[PDB]
DNA sequence: CGGGTTTTTGTCTGGCTTCACACTTGATTTGCATCACTGTGTAAGACAGGCCAGATCCAG
């Protein structure tokens, strides 16, 4: 297949796929289940006042994380 | 320099397939250009200069 194809099907498998639902609401943590990858610095100040930043980073949601693993390993299961 | 004897083929002949060929338009799928960067360049040798040490020389 060609790389659209393998690209499109990509989106299957990373998190922020598949629907879900927490039956205690989760404390401080949105109820959205569509995110990719958050950024790390989490909305961190970056402007000349506040503490000087020198890193970058990338991360997953945890819960979406592992509605991800779970949903990769339902024949398994 | 050209006579015999099979190969190698396009047809004649007209009549049966299985694919070929005008139009749409709205998607849907491929194909290709573009952009900010990457690695491989990766240990020793030649030469001048300050510094004492000790040899080189001076004079009572």
């Amino acid at each position: 297949q060609p790389l659209h194809a393998l690209r499109n099907a990509e989106k299957v498998l990373l998190p922020g796929y598949h629907p879900f639902e927490w039956q205690p609401p989760l404390k401080n943590v949105s109820s959205r289940t569509d995110v990719g990858i958050i950024d790390g610095l989490s909305g961190l100040a970056s402007s000349v006042d506040e503490y000087p930043v020198d890193t970058i980073a990338k991360r997953f949601r945890y819960d979406s994380a592992l509605v991800s693993a779970l949903m990769d390993m339902e024949e398994d299961i």
